[PDB]
């Protein structure tokens, strides 16, 4: 079975991270262990399923990034370390293999973290602050780093920024690591891409043939599909995934097939759109849409493809919909796994 690592909001009744066995050739899962850390609201597991990073969203000086050891044959959880983010709320985490990164939503920033022999994290390397405001005047006061993706071949890095409209772009030293002073991330050029005002985005999905990147946008609700090559974004279509005007859009998967992509709504007709993708122009049409449990902030397709877990904050509750290979659409199998407030699912490689 594959291991499956659940991030949560720990207000309630969870208290942190949780590990399971995932049977996708029947989706049941068997709960294993627990890690105590707040908010670990997004992870990232190693390449090897060695370690495990999970930012710790405060809206404070708490902000975080922890490093985990984990054993995924006992399935238990070892905290190394805990390292201070640059900014507020950091909500999205990767890793290179080399240093971990962090978006902060409040800070309007994104911090690097080298990581040490052992797996732990040093402190924050760089600190990369951006400026700016945006259409809306609620939600675009400042910038608001949600997202941050290194591209398909490794020498870019995109950075969302829902308070301003952009996608900052950056050059990716390979050779940066905690041995070194190398810079990591340096600003690219252009600096960044804009979308249109009042999009807010949030997460960026690239595409299994590398040649293509897809954009869910929190605030105007839409998917805005890219051309990709050399870290160059070139917008071909803008779609609507959500159409009630509910401003709450959170997530964005291809399937392993790369004939389908998927975006998740909230607050208002909850649930994700699904899409064709256009065999040779990567562009998208919509053929369906699965009413979820509520508030799905986040969700992930098996590496098989042949099921698609919605993480409900809301309805405390990780949902497991088969998906029909030929047309993308969705079926409840009901096996509902229990769980205070998930918002993150991660399988370890």
């Amino acid at each position: 079975d594959l291991t499956m690592i659940v991030g949560t909001y720990t207000s309630g009744d969870s208290k942190g991270l949780y590990s399971f066995r995932f049977n996708e050739e029947n989706g049941t899962a068997t709960a294993l262990s627990e890690a105590e850390v707040e908010n670990p609201s997004y992870l990232v597991p190693s390449a090897d399923g060695k370690f495990i990073y999970a930012v710790s969203e405060f809206s404070n000086e708490q902000a975080a990034a922890n490093a985990f050891a984990f054993n995924k044959e006992e399935g238990t959880f070892r905290l190394l370390n805990t390292q201070k983010t640059g900014g507020e709320d950091p909500c999205y985490i990767i890793t290179n293999g080399s240093n971990v990164v962090t978006a902060n939503y409040s800070g309007g920033s994104i911090s690097v973290f080298p990581i040490d022999k052992d797996g732990s994290l040093l402190p924050a390397s760089e600190v990369v602050k951006f400026k700016g405001s945006g259409a809306d005047k609620e939600r675009q006061e400042k910038p608001h780093l949600h997202c941050v993706r290194i591209t398909p071949d490794g020498k870019y890095l995109f950075a969302d920024d829902l308070g301003t409209d952009q996608i900052h772009k950056f050059i990716v030293n390979p050779n940066a690591k905690a041995d070194n002073e190398d810079v990591f991330l340096k600003e690219g050029s252009p600096a960044s891409y804009k979308v249109e005002a009042g999009s807010g985005p949030r997460h960026l999905t690239f595409a299994p043939n590398g040649s293509y990147a897809y954009l869910i946008n929190e605030l105007s609700g839409t998917v805005i599909a890219f051309e990709y090559n050399d870290g160059e974004l070139k917008e071909i279509q803008t779609i609507a995934a959500d159409t009630v005007g509910a401003k709450g859009s959170g997530d964005i998967h291809i399937s392993p097939d790369g004939k389908f992509l998927y975006a998740s709504n909230r607050l208002k007709a909850d649930g994700l759109a699904i899409f064709s993708i256009h065999p040779e122009n990567g562009m998208l049409t919509k053929v369906g849409y699965q009413l979820t449990g509520i508030h799905p902030r986040n969700f992930i397709i098996t590496p098989n493809g042949k099921y698609l877990l919605v993480a409900c904050r809301d309805s405390n509750v990780i949902q497991v919909y088969e998906r029909d290979t030929d047309t993308g659409l969705l079926t409840d199998i009901r096996k509902d796994i229990k769980v205070d407030k998930p918002v993150c699912i991660k399988f370890v490689p």
